[PDB]
């Protein structure tokens, strides 16, 4: 139900809720007060703000808290609590009493406040947050209870991914006063002309009651007014489309009335351009394109997973500068905000559920993956809140899933139908596949429009062997194509960890020089395959991981440290990227 | 042959060859002369001085030479080469004619220069060395030729250890000038007294030719004369006592005549002290020790594995400072120079052969392992060479081999009796254990006399858990205690991989803080097993390895670094240390 970008308009108050928060780890009645001795703040994981391990590590149950004055809210108004995310699991009440809840870390939520409290001076909101990954969750946690002798039972999550479990309120908390009879979504449609020169519009607003009429009233870039319509419908000649790092924005003022006069207006941006795939190419506006970018984190030091507006735009920046054009939202859906920004700066996005762990790891008799129904919400969260973004040029089902063992096609395809049922556009939906599912083995590929691949040639297999990491990237490569002559191919992972500092003459694994030579045989090879159409560094920058043996203080495949500085490497991409043009078509 | 450190007497004159010699990789005829467009300097590694990846990794033959100035040469004398050690195989050519052969990189050989040369001005000495590791070899290599379409042959060596294939002649190499008839070997053997006093000391002094007379001089540490005999046996009064961290060394100067004059004269030092294992105790002067110090590597920026004195000093000034008082040759004996030293400065010294390696990696039907003439070389070479330091106070048979595999016992049944067989002093001889061969599984303890494992519980098991791993390392020790209530128990390897600069507050691996807190945990366990006698920390400092992903360039387990600057544990390990004393007895 929250799948519109919480705005202030004549007809909505939207309040920030964010700053400090009574805070505490484990068990509360919300009935009760919490104590101001542990404060937390909103947005931020509040992991890293731990100062002992034991803190840091918890899981379970842990609760935000704050009293908030009520604002006036007139008869025909609500009033309702909106949450960027809380993760994991969240459990929000009112004066003591449970009045919503949500599943999924990553996608927004809203809360209905109860009238009955509208004439009250003051309202305690209290959080339950949850941070237990499981077998039902996504992403996929390994869950188990070890009791202390204490007795209390400590519990800890083995995650079944490669990025540190931040949890916590990660994104801003609005509190809403809106119309009851409200716009609840608006999707937005085009079909652009033969020569791409115009565009016939189609919006679909959504409404909960009836309404008299609904009037739609279209700006472009200079705010002037190029198209009204009452009926839904909407022709404009001549339009500007949505170019790779030249985007062009309109934005659609949607009116509803009831008996002649204003009962809601909201302002919903899009943009025109069109996605086709087809003879082993990424068309974008009808012309071939070749990805150039990051798979990236939402991390960064001290707020961890929270929201860090400014670090959206400095990564933007960078990216831009250096010649590339895309990124992946790995491995989980961003905030709303990068979105926006995204659009507004053309840069394309590849768009993903946290669709990722789908991997056990005798036996395995008993049905342990319970994923199907987070699975199921997370793609229609996603889809809803995202659809409208022409950054938003494809969508992820799952990231390195078991996609060679039996059972994984049936479980995939209603998944992928259900990308396609949803989304207007119809836009592609890939799978990322890992070095295991082998073009022979794998038995889901066949489902997807886009063939994403993570490899490690030189790394984790021949690592710091290039001379043989060469013929092996390039050989399953071959071997892709073949296999699919029809789809196009894009290395959605490809890196080598890499401490800022650490030099050596002999191309040494870990050295910034490694790094670079490692870069050079990999693109060697890609230039080599007409079907490979994007290349996507793993990573942008360097990340927070759990406690594992091959991850040295997190990962660090980064070609930027984690405080955003640059590594050797840099330069290296910015003179390839730069010599690419975004618009390239190989074959020829 | 070569078992008497080379001494320049007025018997013999020994003169230094080392300097720059011409040097090539690959393929010469030494009838021919190598030019100096390639030098190499000798002693060190070649392997850094090497400015590209190529060269430093070649396998195969490469060679040094150069014209060397003949000296004068009498009638009754005879002169030989002698070489600390080449890495790993050598043939010398005198005159473009092999004249001398040696296989095992890390114990010294002599080659006598033919004797029709000596009225020759010049000669031309020419060493083709090779560092190819095998199934033959001591240590053990994954031998391997891929052919390069070029279509020469690619020879490369994958490590069956996990130290870098440091070649090259690492040890100073000598002209010797020295009597036909001289002395080869002396053996000092003493059976001190009651009450540790006097020692009946027997000087065993072998000849190629007959002699007159043998007359053996003893001094004590003043230059002063102590005792003389004729007749191998001399009675000392009132000696003082090589201890720990506080030697005493007498030296023996032995003179041989015939028809009353001298033909040779040597001057071999000896300390006396007595070693014992009993009650699960190491007991040196009938009292308790207690180790505590470091395994170690020949290891160093620029020279490699080649010899560098003032690192074998800095070292040692190091290791006492910091209260430690003991090291193991890992893993290949040390040279010469180092043991003269630790016996100079009072401290033990664990002596081990190049057995690293003993490992399979379906399967092994056939004989793979052709290691038993490398080992039993290895053995006679170290007990001849390092028999009569006051500082090798056990030897090592093996390092973490396979020794829970059918057939391990009879393996190392002969070569435990090689080392009693061969040690005139019948010092302990250990084994060094892996985590795998755990106290039901293994089949070799039985034949020795003290236990030595490396240990990992919270760096490779429990990875950077330690609340887990203190309970595992407990467990372990409780079960080794009890299956050999007899033996002393040394762990020879404990640590946790540590890059200068990294720090955390979450007790994070491979932050210098964590490193702390490892050991913090490993010697709470410790102090509370009785039969564990002594901790040897894995490892000095950081040193070079090859290439694998669980390295990251090299291996950083070092309490200092490879430039020796201290990490932050270092000072944990001082407060403990000099808080233990040497002689300390717990149980107690
Ligand atoms: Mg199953
Ligand atoms: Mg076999």
């Amino acid at each position: 139900n929250a799948m519109l970008y919480p705005l202030l308009t004549k007809t909505r108050n939207t309040y920030d809720l964010g700053g400090i928060w009574n805070f505490k780890l484990g068990e509360h009645n919300p009935n009760e007060l919490l104590p101001s001795d542990e404060v937390m703040v909103i947005p931020t994981s509040f992991n890293d703000l731990m100062v002992s391990k034991e803190k840091r590590d918890y899981i379970g149950d842990f609760w935000y808290e704050k009293v908030i004055e009520v604002p006036k809210v007139s008869e025909d108004e609500e009033m309702v609590l909106r949450f960027g995310s809380v993760t994991h699991q969240a459990k929000i009440y009112v004066d003591g009493v449970l009045v919503g809840e949500h599943k999924g870390g990553f996608t927004p939520f809203e809360v209905l406040v109860p009238e009955c409290k509208y004439n009250n001076e003051k309202i305690k909101v209290s959080i339950c947050a949850n941070n237990v990954l499981d077998y039902t969750t996504l992403p996929v946690g390994n869950y188990s209870e070890i009791i202390q002798e204490d007795g209390s039972i400590k519990k800890k999550v083995r995650e079944n991914f490669d990025f540190f479990n931040y949890a916590g309120v990660h994104r801003p908390l609005k509190l809403m006063i809106r119309p009851k009879n409200h716009i609840f979504d608006i999707t937005i449609t085009s079909r652009l002309s033969d020569d791409l020169q115009s565009a016939d519009l189609h919006f679909l607003v959504e409404t909960n009651q009836k309404v008299d009429e609904v009037r739609i009233s279209v700006f472009d870039e200079d705010n002037k007014l190029v198209g009204e319509t009452k009926d839904s419908r909407l022709f404009l000649s001549d339009v500007h489309l949505w170019e790779v790092l030249n985007a062009y924005l309109y934005t659609a003022r949607v009116e509803i009335f009831v008996d002649n006069q204003l009962q809601d207006v909201y302002e919903e941006n899009f943009g025109l351009r069109e996605i086709e795939v087809t003879n082993g190419q990424f068309l974008l506006n009808r012309k071939p394109i070749y990805f150039k970018g990051f798979g990236k984190h939402e991390d960064t030091f001290i707020n961890g997973r929270g929201l860090n507006e400014a670090a959206n735009l400095m990564d933007l920046n960078l990216l831009k500068d250096m010649g590339a054009n895309s990124f992946r939202t790995s491995h989980y859906p961003y905030s709303e905000e990068m979105m926006r920004l995204a659009d507004r700066m053309g840069v394309l996005v590849i768009d993903e559920v946290p669709a990722v762990g789908l991997f056990q790891n005798d036996n395995g008799t008993w049905n342990l993956m319970q994923t199907k129904a987070a699975h199921e919400q997370a793609i229609q969260e996603l889809v809803k809140r995202d659809k409208n973004h022409p950054s938003v040029v494809m969508w992820v089902v799952a990231n390195e899933p078991a996609s060679h063992e039996a059972g994984a096609h049936d479980y995939f395809e209603p998944l992928v139908k259900l990308y396609k049922d949803l989304d207007p556009q119809k836009r592609p939906v890939t799978l990322v596949n890992i070095l295991m599912a082998t073009p022979d083995r794998d038995q889901v590929m066949d489902l997807v429009d886009v063939v994403c691949l993570n490899r490690y040639y030189g790394w984790y297999v021949d690592h710091g062997d290039l001379t043989n990491a060469e013929v092996g990237i390039r050989k399953e490569l071959l071997e892709w194509q073949d296999k699919f002559p029809d789809k196009p191919i894009i290395i959605t992972e490809y890196g080598a960890d890499t401490l800022p500092g650490l030099h050596s003459t002999w191309n040494i694994p870990y050295t910034e020089e490694f790094q670079c030579d490692f870069y050079e045989m990999s693109h060697r090879v890609f230039d080599g395959i007409p079907n490979l159409v994007g290349e996507q560094v793993w990573n942008f920058a360097d990340f927070e991981t759990n406690l594992m043996i091959l991850r040295v203080q997190g990962n660090h495949k980064g070609l930027f440290s984690r405080n955003r500085q640059p590594k050797q490497v840099v330069k290296e991409f910015k003179k390839r990227w730069m010599t690419i043009p975004h618009y390239h078509n190989k074959k020829n």
